[PDB]
């Protein structure tokens, strides 16, 4: 309705209070608050968890289509994919007019528009699908009258779209657009330290947290060349031990990542390292190889813990706020 | 006043892996994020490493779903510990600048 007003009377009492530089940020920050609302919202129906199992397709009509209802597009979605086509006209805006070359050098400018391509990215998935829905559901309509698709074989093309998810192909656009929908979602949030700057409280709060952010990225560095020695070095030793291990820890590059990243938290079990053969010497050295990383890793985060403070402790937090 | 930070990046993840994992609620190894309960109860006791790997694992050949599973929960883990190791920096700094004694007494 403010916005309504904007446009009837833009020179006003409304118009006044309207263009004040606090309504301004105000209402930007309102009106993304409605967007995570709305994003929050479209997810509502499954906030207790979905009352059908994905093993099991339901239908509103018989003659539907299973792909079409879990593809079409409800009220609260056409609402997000306006409110990105506003968000993304803005930043297009802004990188016509400041320049190609300014608006990547900001933190914000280079964030706000990976999350808009991203939902526009999981938004054009979710599309390709739905349309590969409708050219199935047409199919139905106009040749099948077999009494809700039960009798009735349908082409291998087609008949691909009334099963469920378990029977999705693994790379189909719908798993792409919820996947990618999710990514978005997760830095959408993220714009919420975007106003955050202007809070006296929670504003020096968010300076600090952003040099600590820059402080640990020169600290990956040295450890991503700790962590990549040791990767290598452990699916060397595992990776002819695939059937012969406990799990699947170093039999694959992947799953030597995996364990050794999760192993930070202390998320990958000892046994990661266990042989089912009596070849104990390559057991020990997994033992010793992956001691040795949890050690390496601790006295890497340590120096990283210890440099930090004495970087914090050389009213500068105040000025950097303001 | 550190919590409030950490409480976005929380409920941030909390609604996106929750949104991901909704779907598979009987295509996972748990019940990790199938609900926006359960997605909290995963996401809290990650702070002390009580919640496992095989929460983002799924049943079904969706790699594509479970390998932004990874990613996201690994950031969150990564996220945090940025979040906890910035708070301890500084409050650190904060007790740097006799006045315990004044205020006890
Ligand atoms: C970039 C930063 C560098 C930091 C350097 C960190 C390395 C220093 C830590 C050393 C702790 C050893 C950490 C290694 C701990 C080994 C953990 C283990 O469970 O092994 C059981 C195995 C078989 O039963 O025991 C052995 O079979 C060998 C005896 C243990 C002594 C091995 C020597 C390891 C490395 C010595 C150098
Ligand atoms: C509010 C404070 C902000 C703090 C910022 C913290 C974020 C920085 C941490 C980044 C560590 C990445 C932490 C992410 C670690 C991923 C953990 C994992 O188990 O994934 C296995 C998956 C599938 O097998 O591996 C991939 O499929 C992808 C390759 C890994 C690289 C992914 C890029 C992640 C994010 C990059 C940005
Ligand atoms: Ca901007």
């Amino acid at each position: 309705f403010l916005a309504i007003g904007y446009w009837i009377a833009p020179c006003s009492r409304l118009g006044k209070i309207l263009r004040s530089p606090f309504m301004k940020f105000v209402a930007h920050a309102a009106s993304f608050i409605i967007f995570l609302g709305l994003l929050v919202f479209n997810a509502s129906d499954r906030f207790e968890g979905i009352t059908t199992l994905p093993n099991i397709t339901v239908t509103d009509y018989p003659k539907q289509i299973f792909r079409v209802k879990t593809t079409q597009f409800t009220w609260t979605e056409m609402l997000i994919m306006v409110w990105v086509l506003g968000m993304m006209w803005s930043e297009c805006k802004e990188l016509w007019l400041e320049g190609p070359r300014e608006y990547i050098l900001q933190l914000w400018n280079v964030l706000d528009f990976g999350m808009l391509s991203i939902f526009i990215a999981a938004f054009t998935a979710r599309f390709l699908a739905f349309l590969q829905a409708t050219k199935a559901q047409q199919y139905v309509d106009s040749y099948v009258q077999e009494s809700d698709l039960s009798e009735v074989t349908l082409p291998p093309e087609i008949q691909y779209f009334t099963y469920a998810r378990d029977k999705w192909l693994p790379s189909d656009p719908q798993i792409i657009s919820e996947g990618l929908y999710a990514i978005a979602v997760v830095l959408s949030f993220s714009r919420i330290a975007y106003i955050l700057p202007a809070n006296e409280s929670f504003g020096p709060l968010q300076i600090s947290l952003g040099r600590t952010v820059k402080d640990i990225f020169k600290f990956m560095v040295l450890f991503i060349m700790v962590f990549f020695a040791f990767m290598i070095g452990m699916f060397i030793l595992y990776s002819y031990y695939l059937g012969a291990k406990v799990n699947a820890a170093f039999t694959t590059v992947e799953e030597s990542f995996k364990t050794l990243f999760w192993s930070i938290f202390g998320l990958s079990e000892v046994t990661s390292v266990v042989l089912k053969y009596d070849h104990k010497f390559i057991e020990n050295i997994g033992y010793v190889l992956y001691g040795i990383y949890n050690v390496t890793m601790v006295v890497v985060l340590l120096n990283m813990l210890i440099a930090m403070i004495n970087s914090s402790y050389q009213d500068d937090s105040d000025v950097e706020w303001k």
